[PDB]
């Protein structure tokens, strides 16, 4: 079978919570966060892990659901991790950049990381995503471009500077399983070490460096887990 079974059956189930300001919480046993720097935005999170996103006139908007840790353990200490996801794109406009896939942070060192399988922007992210282009790698059965960046901006520690790690899929995928730890393994070979893990979540991010992005996105499947 070319695809995962959840690609055929995914739909929103369970109890839900709609948030319309910056907010971290849990719904059932899944961690969620809405974060934006501006705009009239929302997100609806379901106890089955799935979620949906709206953004209006935003500079940078993130909606994410999955695992929240306490920044005490490296990924290797936590265990091997994966995320199952299904994205359904909807209408959007003035989306200058966007990432869809898995996202999180470490501390010690402070790093934001992305495994990007799709994007709400008209075109995929380009070489501007990072100052260091490590090149093309076969990771988790597919071709990804790996980048490292240094960014000054908001963070889980407040406004500061931090490295970012990216794997950008060369061919968009709208449904499947990301082997998160396989990306971590590749990054380590390239000098991109993971600190103590803060989170690992399915993410939709959309933004624009000058204007204000608007649109919606649906994630009828999103499940992040420790195991196989
Ligand atoms: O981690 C996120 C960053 O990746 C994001 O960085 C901005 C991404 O957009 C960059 O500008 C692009 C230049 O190329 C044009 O064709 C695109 O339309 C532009 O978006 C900008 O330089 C980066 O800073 O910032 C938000 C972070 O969460
Ligand atoms: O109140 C602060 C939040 O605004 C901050 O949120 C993080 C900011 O950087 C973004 O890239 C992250 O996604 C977001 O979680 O977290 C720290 C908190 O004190």
């Amino acid at each position: 079978a070319e695809f995962q079974s959840f690609c055929s059956s995914a739909s929103h189930s369970g109890q839900s919570v709609k948030v319309t300001g910056n907010k971290v919480g849990t719904i059932g046993g899944v961690g969620y966060e809405l974060w934006a720097d501006s705009g009239n935005n929302s997100a609806t999170f379901y106890s089955d892990g799935s979620f949906s996103c709206t953004f209006q006139n935003a500079g940078d908007y993130l909606c994410r659901s999955g695992l929240s840790f306490d920044s005490t353990k490296t990924p290797s200490q936590i265990g091997r991790m994966k995320a199952d996801f299904k994205l359904v794109k909807q209408n959007s406009s003035n989306v200058g950049y966007s990432y869809v896939g898995v996202y999180g942070w470490t501390r010690s060192p402070l790093v934001a990381y992305y495994i990007v399988d799709n994007w709400l922007s008209p075109f995929p992210p380009g070489d501007w995503v990072g100052n260091k282009k490590h090149g093309s790698f076969t990771i988790d059965g597919a071709q990804y471009t790996v980048y490292e960046n240094t960014r000054t901006g908001p963070s889980i520690d407040g406004d500061t500077t931090f490295n970012q790690y990216f794997s950008i899929r060369q061919q968009a995928r709208d449904c499947g399983t990301i082997d998160i730890s396989a990306h971590f393994d590749q990054w380590e070979k390239l000098g991109m070490t993971m600190g103590k893990l803060h989170e690992a979540k399915v993410l939709g991010e959309a933004g624009n460096v000058n204007g204000g992005a608007s649109g919606t996105a649906d994630f009828p499947y999103a499940k992040v887990y420790i195991g196989d």
